[PDB]
């Protein structure tokens, strides 16, 4: 059952993490340095989903760390939103990755479905723990992960979505993921700024 086995009855976020960092539910704890698992408190109202640890995010110990995340930042302030109520997770918690010859960093792999579901369960422990009001779901993967994997983000922006199999229904807000917005004509980033902003603001406004 992917890392079902390697998550432990407890809804002690510290005790989560600590037994995530033993998990083996796929491959992907191998080459990865450690487990990345959310960050915030049980008390947190919104949880925010990315797809995975990358480079910083690795060797931090922490998610969102990297320029995604300090754009992130940039988003959640204009929203008027306080990044210490928040708790923040990813859809899988080992970084997978490659290199390439000349690069500045370590290249992020896609998680495949498979690897996905093996370690939602995590997904599902938080989510019990924290009992969000809202999910705000950080692109394609990890909004697949809570909506079905022929989910599509890009036709379905600023939507309160709510599925039938999630803990605690919780209203599901799907946008892009921070990282898109880093590169790209000027416009079309500021933009899509905006588009984070609003989707922020819907998950905020969520009674
Ligand atoms: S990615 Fe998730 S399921 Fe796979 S080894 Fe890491 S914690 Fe376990």
């Amino acid at each position: 059952a992917g890392a079902q086995d390697f998550v432990p009855h407890t809804a002690d976020l510290a005790e989560l993490a600590a037994a995530a960092g033993e998990c083996r539910g796929c491959g992907l704890y191998r080459d990865a340095t450690q487990a990345v698992f959310g960050a915030g408190g049980r008390s947190a109202r919104i949880m925010m989903i990315g797809e995975q640890p990358g480079d910083k995010e690795d060797l931090a110990g922490l998610p969102f760390v990297g320029p995604a995340g300090r754009l992130l930042d940039r988003a959640l302030e204009a929203a008027d939103i306080d990044r210490d109520a928040l708790y923040v997770t990813n859809a899988v918690k080992h970084f997978k990755f490659t290199r390439a010859a000349g690069g500045k960093r370590r290249i992020c792999k896609t998680p495949s479905r498979t690897e996905v579901v093996a370690c939602r369960p995590w997904l599902i422990a938080e989510m019990t723990s924290v009992e969000p009001d809202v999910v705000v779901l950080l692109g394609a993967t990890a909004a697949k992960a809570l909506l079905g994997n022929d989910f599509r983000v890009t036709q379905h922006r600023g939507e309160v979505l709510h599925v039938d199999d999630v803990p605690g229904d919780p209203a599901l807000v799907a946008t892009v993921h921070p990282s898109s917005l880093l590169r790209g004509p000027k416009e079309e980033r500021e933009s899509a700024f905006a588009g984070l902003v609003d989707d922020l603001r819907v998950a905020a406004d969520v009674r």
